[PDB]
This record gives C-alpha cells, sequence and structure tokens, in this order.
C-alpha cells in the first residue's frame, strides 16, 4: 500500500495476517512440520526515492509477528526481522545495498521456493548464501548494463557474524549468480564460500575451514503453468543436528534435489506438486543420511492479489530408522491469508 | 487511518500513545492495579477486500508496545500481539475468522468492559473463552441470514493450545452466542466449554477434565446514557494464584457481577460508576474467596476523535484476611491519550 | 510521511533502514564501538490534532528493531520502544506531555549529539535527566508565552522506576532547562536531581542518597557552519563498570567535555570534527579514570532528505592501562540510510 508518493520519493507500507494450523501424528514430534495453531502477521515497509535521472535510493525492513503465542512469558517467541537493507541503484551501471538480505545462492533457490505451505528446505535462514542473513554486500546488475534484456548477475560480500551459536555464525565469504531469462524460461547459477568461524569448528558434525554452497535451477513459467527444477550441493554448510546424540554442526556433503509442477485455473485455483530430497553424506559416525525426503501435495485458492486460502500436504518419505532422528510423520497445513 | 482504497480493497493502519500513571500506597505490591509508570502503545492494520459482489475478505493484526521498561534487558516486557487472523464473509450467509481473536464469551462481557482504564476483570488473556485466544475458528451470523435486523449469533472452535504453562493453555473446545439489539437495547448470552490440559490437571488449585464459561448481558444505550450488566460463571476455567502458598492453577467455580453506569455529556466529558464481584469456590485448602471486589468511579474527557484524557478510581473492598493473598489496596490510574 | 491530513488531525508515518559495519581490531570486545554487522532499523508514528483555536493535542511512538541478530533465539538482542508519550500544547501558555521521553538535561546536550554515527556518549539511555527516560511528565514553554522569540524553558517530573537492575532505575525528581536562540547562536543550561533507589546504594560503585547531574551548552548554527560545546557535571548519575571486578554502579563524580565542528556543503558532504573526554572522579578502588576520551573525524553524505551515507572514525584516547577496562581501540563505522 503506497502511503506517500511525492518529489520523487515513495513508499509502501506492506503486511499480511496469516490464519495457520498444522496436523500431524501426536504432539508432531516426530513429524515434518509439526502441529497445532501456527497463525502469524508480517509488517514492512518498502521505498525508493529518485535523488536524479540516474540514481535510485532504497531501504527495506520486514518483521515477522507470530500470533500462536500466549500474552504471557511466550510471548516473542518466533518473533524477528526478516530483513533490513539499505541501498543505491544506478541507471545501467547496478545496485549496492547492505544489511539483513537474502544470501545470492538463493537466487538459484527461488526457483523452487513457490510451494503453498512448505518448500524451500535447503534455503536456511542465517545459513551463509542460501537465505536470509546478516551483514551482507550485494552488487547487483540487471540485463546487463542495460544492453541484454533478462541477463542479470550478482556478486554478494558475505561479513563474518561471529554469534553465541555455531548455527547462526559464519565467517567472512564471497558468492555470486548469474541467470538468464526469455519469455518465461529460466536458467540460474549461483556459488558461494566462506570461512567458518572457531566455534563452528569446535563442533562435532563437519569439518573444514570453508563453507561452500551452490545450486543450479531452471524454470517455465507462462501459460498459467509452473515448472521448476533446482540442484545443489553443499560442503560444511548445512545445519544438522542428531537427535540421538543430541549433537550438532554441519553436514560434511549435501546433495539436494528438488522439483515443482504448478498450474494455474483462471477461477483462482492453483494446485500444485512438489518432490524434494536432501541427502547427507560423510556425517560423523553415521555415513549416509536423508534430511528431508517428501512429496507434496497442495492447492492455493486465489480470490483476488490480496485474500486466499490454502491447504499443503507433505507425505513424507523419511523413515522411522532415520540415524539423525530426522521426523518420518506427515504434516498438513491449512490456512486463510489476506495481505497488503 | 485509511492508507489504501483502490480496486476493492482497503486498508487502515491505527494506533494509541497512551501516557498512564498507576498511584497505590508502598510499591502497589498489595493493590487493585500496581503502582508506577504504566505508558504503553498500539500499532494494529486492518483491511478489507471485496472478491465479488457477496463475497468479502478481511484481516487483522494488532500490537501491544508496552512505554515502561527501560532499553535494556527488560526492553520487551509484557510486549505482545493482541490479535492477528484472517477470514471471509459471505453475503447473508456468514462470516468465518481464524487465528488470534477474541473468545465468543466476550461476545456477552463486552457489555461492561467499558471504564476508561480498568473493569473488564473476567475477561482474562489466554483463557477458553472468555479474552483474546489463539488458534480459535469463528462463525458469525449477522441479522440472522439477514432476516432479522438485530439477531445475532456465533459459534466458535478452539483449538487445543499446548503451553509451557498450564496458565496459557487449553485443550479443544466448542461455544457460542446470541444476541439481540433493538435501538438502544441489548441482550446477549454466550456459552463455551473445553478440555482442559494435562498439565492444566496436574496443577493443585482446580480439579475437572472439562472447563466452563458462561455470561448473559443487558445494556442501556441511547440518550448519552450508557447502562449494562453482566452475569456469568465458570468451572475449572478461572485462573487463580495462592499469594501464600506460592501455588497456583484454577477455580473450580466462580460467580462474577458486572455493573456499569456512565453518562456522556455533549462537551465531552463522560463520568463513570460500575461495581464488579467475582467469586470463587470450592477452591481447595480454602472454600469460598472474593477474586474481584470493589466500586469503580471516574472520568474521561474526550476532547475529539484522536485525543483524551482519563481518570478511574478502583475503590477495593477485598479485605487484609483474603485467603489466596489479593490485594486489598485502592489504585487511581491517570491517563492522556492519543489515538489514530 | 503524512498518512492522514483531515478535520484537524494528522499523522505521519515515520522510519529508516540503517545498513551499517564498525571495524574495530579483533572481536571489538577491546574497542570503543564494537565490531561487526551495526544494521537496524526504525518505525515510528507522530500525531497531532487541532482541538480548538488556542489547544493542540499530541502523540508519538519510535522504535528500534536491530537487523544484526538471527532468526534463531537471539532475535530480539537490543528491540526497544525509544519513545511513548502524549500531550497538549496551549497556545502561548505551555505543553505538557507524559511517556517515555528525552530528560530535560538532553535539551543542552542535544547541541553536541550531532556526529554521523558515535558521540553524545554522555546522552545514557534510562539515566535520570541525560538520555530518553520512563515515566517523565515535561512541562515546555517556547517563545516565553509567546513573548519572547527564541527564549526556551522546561521543567519536568521523573516518577521512581524500581526496576530488576541497578543500571536501569531511577527514583523521584525534578529539573529544568532554560535557553536561548538568536539568529544561529544559541545558549542553554539544564539541571536535574533525583533519588536513588535502595538497589542503586546497593552497588559498590557510587554512594549518595541523590544523583545529579547538570551541563551546559553553546552553538553557532549558521552559514553552513556548525559549532557546539557541552560542559557536564554528575554526581552518582553516571553508569560505569569495572571490567576488572566484574563490578557495576555509578561514578561519584563526572566532568564532561564535549565538542563538535561540522561545515555542510551545498553538494551534500557534511565533514565533521569532534573531542569528547568524560572522566570520573572518586570511584571505589579506583580515583580518577576516563570513562571517554577521543577525537572523531568523519562526514556524512546527504544524496537529499531521504538518502544519505556516512563514515565515522573514531581515533580513541583512551588508554590500555585503563583502570576500569574502557576499551582503548579504535572503531569505524560505514553506513547507508534510507529513511522516509
Ligand atoms: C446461556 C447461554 C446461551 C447461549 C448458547 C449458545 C450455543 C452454545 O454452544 C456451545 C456448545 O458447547
Ligand atoms: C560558540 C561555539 C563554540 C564551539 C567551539 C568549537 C569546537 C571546535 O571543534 C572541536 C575540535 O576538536
Ligand atoms: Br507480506
Ligand atoms: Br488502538
Ligand atoms: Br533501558
Ligand atoms: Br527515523
Ligand atoms: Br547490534
Ligand atoms: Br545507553
Ligand atoms: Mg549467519
Ligand atoms: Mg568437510
Ligand atoms: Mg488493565
Ligand atoms: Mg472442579
Ligand atoms: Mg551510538
Ligand atoms: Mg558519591
Amino acid at each position: 500500500a503506497e502511503i506517500y508518493n511525492k518529489d520523487g520519493n515513495k513508499v509502501d507500507l506492506y503486511g499480511k495476517a496469516v490464519g495457520l494450523h498444522y496436523f500431524s501424528k501426536g504432539n508432531g514430534e516426530n513429524s515434518y512440520g509439526g502441529n497445532g495453531d501456527m497463525t502469524y502477521a508480517r509488517l514492512g515497509f518498502k521505498g525508493e526515492t529518485q535523488i536524479n535521472s540516474d540514481l535510485t535510493g532504497y531501504g527495506q525492513w520486514e518483521y515477522n509477528f507470530q500470533g500462536n503465542n500466549s500474552e504471557g512469558a511466550d510471548a516473542q517467541t518466533g518473533n524477528k526481522t526478516r530483513l533490513a537493507f539499505a541501498g543505491l541503484k544506478y541507471a545501467d551501471v547496478g545496485s549496492f545495498d547492505y544489511g539483513r538480505n537474502y544470501g545470492v545462492v538463493y537466487d538459484a533457490l527461488g526457483y523452487t521456493d513457490m510451494l503453498p505451505e512448505f518448500g524451500g528446505d535447503t534455503a536456511y535462514s542465517d545459513d551463509f548464501f542460501v537465505g536470509r542473513v546478516g551483514g551482507v554486500a550485494t552488487y547487483r546488475n540487471s540485463n546487463f548494463f542495460g544492453l541484454v534484456d533478462g541477463l542479470n548477475f550478482a556478486v554478494q560480500y558475505l561479513g563474518k557474524n561471529e554469534r553465541d551459536t555455531a548455527r547462526r555464525s559464519n565467517g567472512d565469504g564471497v558468492g555470486g549468480s548469474i541467470s538468464y531469462e526469455y519469455e518465461g524460461f529460466g536458467i540460474v547459477g549461483a556459488y558461494g564460500a566462506a570461512d567458518r568461524t572457531n566455534l563452528q569448528e569446535a563442533q562435532p558434525l563437519g569439518n573444514g575451514k570453508k563453507a561452500e554452497q551452490w545450486a543450479t535451477g531452471l524454470k517455465y513459467d507462462a501459460n498459467n503453468i509452473y515448472l521448476a527444477a533446482n540442484y545443489g550441493e553443499t560442503r560444511n554448510a548445512t545445519p544438522i543436528t542428531n537427535k540421538f546424540t543430541n549433537t550438532s554442526g554441519f553436514a560434511n556433503k549435501t546433495q539436494d534435489v528438488l522439483l515443482v509442477a504448478q498450474y494455474q485455473f483462471d477461477f483462482g485455483l492453483r494446485p500444485s506438486i512438489a518432490y524434494t530430497k536432501s541427502k547427507a553424506k560423510d556425517v560423523e559416525g553415521i555415513g549416509d543420511v536423508d534430511l528431508v525426503n517428501y512429496f507434496e501435495v497442495g492447492a492455493t485458492y486465489y480470490f483476488n492479489k490480496n485474500m486466499s486460502t490454502y491447504v499443503d500436504y507433505i507425505i513424507n518419505q523419511i523413515d522411522s530408522d532415520n540415524k539423525l532422528g530426522v521426523g518420518s510423520d506427515d504434516t498438513v497445513a491449512v490456512g486463510i491469508v489476506y495481505q497488503f
């Protein structure tokens, strides 16, 4: 919603309220998504100011407010800043921004992160280049200096975050992506590497000086059909937990294969099919083990740009034997979303 | 404040800043309301999209930001999402919404919850059907399918919330209300019942498998006079604390009677008088005990739709002998409110 | 950004996204500012309503969202309401507001708190009258009952805040400020005094019944030149931490010297130079120690009223001998700011 648009400055306030419930067996402890109320709200702003003909300055902030906590001691649980960045965009030269923003490998992973509720399992937050991470400086060039329609590339500098936790920390790093889109078809590649922190090296799972992440995608997006595929690999970068030993760290290697199909009916219904498999290799005291393995079947019903409902069913193929203790049960999510 | 109204969709951003102080004896430890600074702020959005002639989508989110914490470690104390939900209304069929919203018994208790600052003492948060609660699906029908003006009903389903805490938990439940308003007159009744969780049955106070709550209301609201009364009862649903034994749980039974009279002068002053009593029965180790017992005298002065000030004096009739250690001292609040 | 301006009421939504990084040696543990990502966002509203010809009502709220935490357990670190207050202004008689607002000694300290990123080191939050504090009642008169242009005074009452922590608490208190501004020149004095709490007196550092603070300022602000100086003294009011003994409390006495020089080029660059020294006296198990001692060199480039970037270099003169463990390393900050 545009709340200001004068003297080249324009500001958009945005948000959504999501009534959301998950159903899984038991307390959902042994399921893909958990069980029970999962309602939440988003709020954010995105602004853009025209400094001159060739220069545009911008900022964005986006917060998540859980709506499924009580008003007591647990009120803040899961509340967080998703995005907080500012930047400058110069004509046909590129843009530069810095703050909390998406990692460059998401330029690739975005292709399949389109399910009604779940999906996008390898785009972990605070996980070097695959999702939202703090202290990234990102240079992007759209349409190749203005010469090529649909040709995009990026280079991203990741600043060390020495956090209290191995899971949420990272060393310094650099990454990049290139993508081309021609009328519905898209092709993308993205790669990042970064130092691991001493804390991360201290963990019993995962061993190495450097974390690495890469992912390629392909997509078809036209004629109401959406088809997409991602392949990626990671080294010392995917966080994992051995629920049997209560031990933690990172998978020495993973190989990740996601796939999505959706069709949009003109009356509003957009069914979805997907497949996701992420498999870990060289895990200490285990060897090879699956982290994610499921088929998804779902549908979103769009009443307009502001109102939808959805269902999303994850048929979990992880087994009860799983050596890391990865949940094996299915989850269904039903939701109703107002957005502006 | 309307920040968007195009193509069916409209969105309203709202909020208030409330400078508020409470005066009670001592540190207010043994008083109705406490002592000291109580300043807070509210922010919320609420939107409505016209999907087609008969079908409307909507969403609302509302937050409480306490203004009385330092910027240190206690910064977040008392901050919380009050409401977070999305829904649909269809023609003369009904509305359905899900998320964090008001329990259906508040359809009655709303009648007397009109004091400048205090009052509404039995509309506890996270308390099955009497106040705001998470994971409620609500159906409402207005003017009885379009057939009777003023005749309303509602049915609500409460999803189990298994929280860290007996106080903020609930099992599954179902509830409803029915109300009639003829031109300044209003009559309501509401009832709900739900499972208690194991953690709830684990507490030394209150015993029973089911929680129950009901209330009836009557109001006269015209000619600048506002009159209202509620009577209600609960079993195993009102939360209580024995400050002597430091024990908690729920009151096996309560009987609740609230009364309110206010007059609105055309120049903006609205004096208020009220009486409130909530009495617990069969409390283990005690028997009958009063939870709330007071007379209220106060006033709001309305400068306009946006600015007001108030005083609210709670003449506490609870005794010093009170067997649960309920505070016996009075409390006066003084506030100044800007709202939009 | 104006989101409402009808019928005497006007509302302005405001905020900024600040991509921001500090560079110091080491983990910045022993530096002025720290080291690493320091990004954050602000969101706020401020509103004002014209009640009648002479009476205006107003409110304001402002919140700080840190952007340099993960989305894990540390998500809330550093989030806080900065301001939350409401008030009335009457014609040429004065204004009164109550809530979380700036202490009146900030009326003077404001003079030198103009650095790109650092500076204003004596304007501690939750520290009686020198910064933003909870539960303040403030009366301000402007242009002296309408009689003298440029002449201003204020009186402020500070209500006791008995917090979990000596650092963030305060007793009841009073203060004032008076300032005169004539065409670019400005002079101010401000003084406040308050009770310490029993918890504050419990600390090993600092001893006395009353906290006191005062500051004077002088400034020249015209012809693109900004020159300012502040002198201040405190008693039992400046929070301090012995890092060696891991002990805390307040400095018995301080002497505070602040200086700033900046020039605003027409093309947007505003270089800055500054000196700050604050020295504690009579500190238990220490004697005299410097709390702050640095020279600053930086600049802000203002692209427009919406977008800027800056560098702020603190050449820290504290030494490694510092008896209180005060960091001695320098810190540089680099920021990019979108604001609306
Ligand atoms: Br959104
Ligand atoms: Br409000
Ligand atoms: Br604080
Ligand atoms: Br701001
Ligand atoms: Br920070
Ligand atoms: Br501070
Ligand atoms: Mg990280
Ligand atoms: Mg390895
Ligand atoms: Mg209250
Ligand atoms: Mg019972
Ligand atoms: Mg600072
Ligand atoms: Mg002393």
